[PDB]
């Protein structure tokens, strides 16, 4: 009757470079992280925002994006874990999905970071609504 599986993707990623000198503060770095669908691909579809937990030592370290860019755009001195939370515009479960982000820095001489992590989300049998975003957002349907 009516069982399916919709696979959508995401990639997370993030940037680092050495500045050519320290801002004031002493931060060393320039960084951004993200989350972006791929080519062609509209995340905002399914996406409800991006939750980008930054660590305890910046200010207002909760960090939410509504719509695209979903980026962190910071300066600092030291790479953390950065918790992401990408929530859903799904009325049922999964309501959200969270990744473990390691947000890490060049140390000095080494190129500068670019870096990406490629998350497939698989669906099973996504409610009406749900599964009309995630196929407007370029999901695919399995089987
Ligand atoms: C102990 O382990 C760790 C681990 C990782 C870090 C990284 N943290 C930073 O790089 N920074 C945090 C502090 N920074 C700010 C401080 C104050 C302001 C205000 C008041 O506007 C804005 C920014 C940004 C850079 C730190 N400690």
């Amino acid at each position: 009757d009516n069982q399916c599986t919709v696979q959508v993707r995401l990639e997370l990623g993030h940037r680092a470079q050495l500045r050519k000198k320290p801002t004031t503060e002493g931060f060393t770095h320039d960084w951004m992280v993200f989350v972006r669908g791929p080519e062609q691909c509209d995340i905002q579809h399914f996406v409800e925002k991006v939750v980008f937990w930054l660590h305890d030592s910046f200010p207002k370290p909760r960090r939410v994006c509504k719509e695209p860019p979903y980026k962190v755009e910071e300066s600092g001195y030291a790479g953390f874990i950065m918790p992401i939370e990408v929530h859903f515009k799904n009325k049922e479960e999964p309501r959200k999905v969270c990744f473990t982000y390691d947000l890490f820095l060049n140390l000095e001489g080494n190129p500068p970071v670019n870096h990406l992590r490629c998350e497939k989300l698989t669906f099973n049998n996504p409610t009406t609504e749900f599964r009309y975003k995630l196929l407007r957002a370029g999901g695919v349907m399995v089987m």
